[PDB]
């Protein structure tokens, strides 16, 4: 368990804490340049025009090549996405196996003293491999959580990794206002090159994640691995070794491990 | 209960949560457009004009077609109802039928040492089906709240579902001010195409939750199917089922699942 | 009692939460029309000015009948004291006959062991009804406080529905400044078409409570039924059906209702 | 005790929660009107002089009658000594007399139980009124605290009821810069009518508290009158109706009031 | 102990509660006069000059007399002072005497058990005057605590009493920039007739504290008095009388009092 | 122990409070005199050019002597290290030597019911200056934990004890943009008299705290002087009198002290 | 543990309380020179143009020599980093190893009681050296994230220790808008010397706590040393001396360690 809450505690809670720091140095959204002092609140309505006139123009006004890519507006708002979504692995074997287990753990809790009072009657154990002979699938229902976030972890590197080359020239662009054109034809110049502010941060920013999760990939395959070095096929895993391990979650007994002492002389 | 709870509890407050996030986005909320600086304050006075002027016109200011649509004012209040909607039938069942079954928790919870001092014994628990043989149409009171969630949740795809096709031009409009004009006749040009802001993250948030609670409606039409793989009918699943289940809510003992493994062997 | 409950907290406790819906959506709270561009400062004396003129002007400024009705600026201020009223009928109880039902609770607890060891030395009860015999107007008393909820309720949707009728023109009128005219009567101009801006969700506010408490009214009428169809008429329901669903209220006990499962055999 | 601290509790309790309402809609505290636009800056001096030059200028500025009666400015701060006022008489009791009267509920609580093992026996209490035979004059000092509260919400009537015929022009006002018309004697204009913000809210809030305090003091009244309906004069009354009461105070046992029931068999 | 805790908890707690009464209504600090629209900027320069150049200019720019008296820049200051003052010889008991009186609070509380048991006997206290016949002129280290409380509140009166006489024309005085001029010599006019805004809720926030605590100074005198009306003087009071009272501290015993009315018998 | 730490916890956490009340009154930081009206903007960028031009300019432009003294940019700053570093010295005992007096206060409590047994058995503890008869030299690690404080409190009073000579005439200064002239030696005057606005209220406030260390630096010599008053030296007072003394420390049993009144007699 | 955890606890959580000092002192972020008074508006693009065009420019427009050093943008952002890597060592011995030596602790003291059952049978401990005579590789696992710790805090003094080199002249620089100008070359001025504003407080910040790991640097080396003065090598340490000290963890027992002193006698 602890080898696997230390990436699904630490890792989530990661992202949204570094998701507040983005929020300590938002200042303002964006901005935009005027034409010559017309006054100070049409300049804040042409601003604020171009700011929510992202995405509903289908024409092309940034001439980038696939410009109608959202332009990353999203950036507190996916992360929030994909931490929640790691969340649920964890809660959705919490609330429906760990209980289950916790019998399983009370199950080995009544088989340790049993070797307790075996040790006091020395002054029956060995049916318990088959009590867990069966082959219990929902066990394998269990571990395919583990399986489950390694889709999100990896698509989640094709998120942050197309954005570097996206990084090019998504900042600047032109932006006019055609329907209020359209109702006079006689004033307003038509063409602002506005500038956003996200990149200066979000950029460097979406360098972190990715690199610490590529090197954190290889660790929930490992995970899938220590039921393989331990004399049984995944197939064959089924209640032995995710018990033998889960033995040491809550605590030891006082003769649990200094038997072995005990057993050395 | 759990299988449930995993829905009723995380997708409600999944939703307040989104509509957290809104107000971190909110800034302004309507824009206009003066014409060309007559004041500071007017054209606030302008602003704020039409965003309260837009309902009570009953005219066609709009020209859009239904234009008295109210225009998507309440995403977070109608939110805000159906979040608390859904809240209901869990705690309608808390306060009105969990004491009930609670009663019934330790109905069975002494059931399950009558079996346990027979194990002692060994070294009357078949009357329990005719103590549960009746009608108890209670329980069916208790089952129609998951009937009536799947209520709340489709016409919500409906209302969310209407917005996509809602969601082409409702945002550029024409206002104006027709009785201040009356008081004078003079000075204030007539139309101003203000411009709403709302649009650019709604439209982008309502794809969210319908197209997780379409890939969740069938979860609960499953959630009435449990009663009918275990051999009885839906109007004969009375109390059997709903107690077989409910069994494996709070707890279990030392000896009520590890009897199988001695009944294997 | 936890019938009667459901309704007496979550519904008041509904209405201060929705009276915190309208803190959010304040912004400012009314606007005026400055006569281009004077100032930034008297423009604002200006709107400050009518927005206190509102009732000490006896006078004839709105020209829309009956119009001193005092423009509504008090649907927070209102609502704040409908809830607590209603919040006096539960606390009137709790402080006054709570502890004397508690008592009662006690007394039918230690009527209910009586019972049982009733049925350990089957290995007086029937006194009990005349102990409850007599009149005890001290619970007509109590009952009177869901009568007396019905009368706040009932006026409720008299206040929240005159508003409706009243919706129609009430937002727009001409205020002037005459005192302040008499003091130079050189410069300023009379009238300012002001404009308020509460009724544009106020309006679409009180829809919901007043729907929602037409449909909870008779709900209370029929709290005060079940009495009635219970063998005795509500003179003479004084203590008996009040002791027996109250009965159900704390918990109940390992044969409390355990002994008709063994009376049905 | 519990009909009492009803009002001692939630009527102080109401007060501030009332003087909070006010907190949320100040916005400003007065305004001015310029003298068409000379600064920003000098006519937030001048709005600023004259809110402070209310009570030192003792000449005649109002032309009002009575006028330096300070205005109203302290509808916050007299409300606050008015309700700390009438928090004393429960602390004062509660930290000098409750524990004396813990010690006698400590005392009686002794008593009653001597009475159960006298049934306990019928298987000495007769001098308990013996026992409270005497003076005991600070119990008179105790019951004078209702009296002390009495005066406190007499006066406020007549506080609050001034404030009523007090509400017909105190808003309006002259006031000028003299002394800073006596270092040029130039340029400023003199009188500036300005408007106070306050009589809007206020007036309409001082309708509640005081027809809600007339309606509680015959409340009090009726609380130095159980008792006179329970055979003794309030000379006379000195410990034991006191006593009788507060019997219901903590709890009850489960033969206090049971043995009527088996009395009237 | 508890006749005193009553002024030693509440008062000083009272003073800061009306200390954070003058920070919600702050506002501002101080407003100057520009001279008649050079900017926004400078004039919030001299304003913010003067604000600072009260106390370091040692000439005589106010023409009041006695003018460098600092001008009551630290109303909440000095509160402060005086409120932790306060605070400091109920914690020096409570950290340095509390711990010993409660070893004779151990020390009284095996001595009533004593007698409990004498009783208990019936069916050697008369020594423990002797145990208490010493000097211990501890005792009158802790009873100066009171008498240096004494000394503070006594120079407060007279503190708050020069603010009356100061409270005649101390608000409006002359400032100007000398250094300022001296750079060019050019431009600026000197003198600028600033007001400050304080004394507007502060004089009047003076009468409160002063003559409360004028009604309270003495009964601190009447504490030292009851050691004198209980048949000892106090060189002699030095430990028979502050046990006596502190006797009554925590709590009693059911024969403590109860014995009286035994004896009265 | 509660000897030192009545000054070792209310004395550091005063500073603290006393540098909260630093920031309520900050408003500005620093303020600037623009050359007459430029724009809104360009004052601005001049204040906020010379506020951190400050140190960085090792030329002579405050003509003070000693002028980059770094101007007491950090009083706020200065003070949070200083708190700090006295909190240590507790804290450095409480987790390194407090464990070690707690087996000792162990050690102690056990040595004292010997004494009760013995006086039960009355109806070897002779040993234990034996016990404590070595060196022990890690108790003059501890005791050196004041005198590690006396070096911090003394260097501040040379710290604070240097601004009020500092406090002549540092405030006012000249400051310049002398590359900004160097773009275009065209526009800009240069020198611009600006004025900082911390000393107004710092140099009343560094009065306080040195005034209040000085009246508490003999105390901590004092505490070095009980274990010299009590018949040994500073090297023979290794165990006896630091453990004379915390024998009172956290409580004392029923014949502890109540001996003494035996032995009287 | 604890000389360890001194560190390991107080340092981390100095430099987030370092980090929050920064915040306070924030005010704005940069400042820019407009060209003399074209707009409010325009001027603020201005400014916010080149806050974001600091990084993305590659080309050279500091002329400082490695320009693109991105300009310490991040001096919140990399403590951040810093502080939570020095937390994960502490964090990843308290779930990975600190209940396997809760374990050894629960071993350790029943070890100890066993010595004292054997003074009681004074009226095998030998074995428990050979108990702890293995290898033990998961030691040495736990003993390199002291080692793993000293990396960090050594580039950490690379990293601060930079920032002095760097700030010599690393605050002022040109920038411009170069494709505002391509859109149509004709009004505006290229270069603007704007002036950051984190230098002045920063680079007098990055003094303190690399000067403080400085001299805490040979303390970690210390810790790795106290293993070398007690009689085995670091490859033969395995078990032995760090159950000997955390032997004074927890607590010790009345005769853990006065057995010495009954030894000494």
């Amino acid at each position: 368990d602890k080898m696997v809450t230390c990436i699904a505690v630490g890792l989530p809670l990661l992202l949204i804490s570094l998701a507040f720091a983005q929020e300590i140095s938002i200042g303002t959204q964006i901005s935009c340049f005027s034409p010559s002092s017309f006054s100070w609140r049409q300049a804040a309505f042409v601003d604020s025009y171009c700011w929510a006139a992202v995405q509903q123009k289908n024409s092309l006004q940034s001439e980038s090549g696939n410009l109608p890519l959202w332009l990353h507006k999203f950036f507190p708002y996916i992360l929030l996405l994909f931490a929640i979504l790691l969340y649920l692995p964890p809660l959705f074997w919490r609330f429906a196996a760990a209980p289950h287990i916790c019998s399983d753990l009370k199950f080995i809790m009544e088989e340790l003293d049993k070797v307790y009072n075996r040790a006091i009657k020395a002054a029956i154990v060995e049916q318990y491999l088959k009590t867990k002979k069966n082959s219990n699938n929902l066990i394998i229902k269990y571990i395919s959580c583990r399986l489950l976030t390694l889709i999100i972890i990896l698509l989640a590197c094709i998120y942050l990794g197309y954005y570097f080359s996206l990084s090019s020239l998504s900042d600047e662009f032109v932006c006019s206002i055609k329907s209020g054109i359209l109702r006079n034809d006689s004033t307003v110049p038509d063409q602002f090159q506005c500038k956003l502010i996200a990149v200066g941060i979000f950029q460097l920013l979406s360098v972190i994640n990715l690199v610490v999760y590529v090197l954190l990939a290889p660790v929930v395959v490992y995970t899938l691995f220590v039921p393989f070095r331990q004399k049984t096929d995944v197939l064959k895993v089924y209640e032995i070794l995710p018990t033998f391990d889960v033995l040491h979650f809550k605590s030891e007994g006082y003769n649990d491990l200094s038997l072995y002492n005990l057993f050395l002389e």
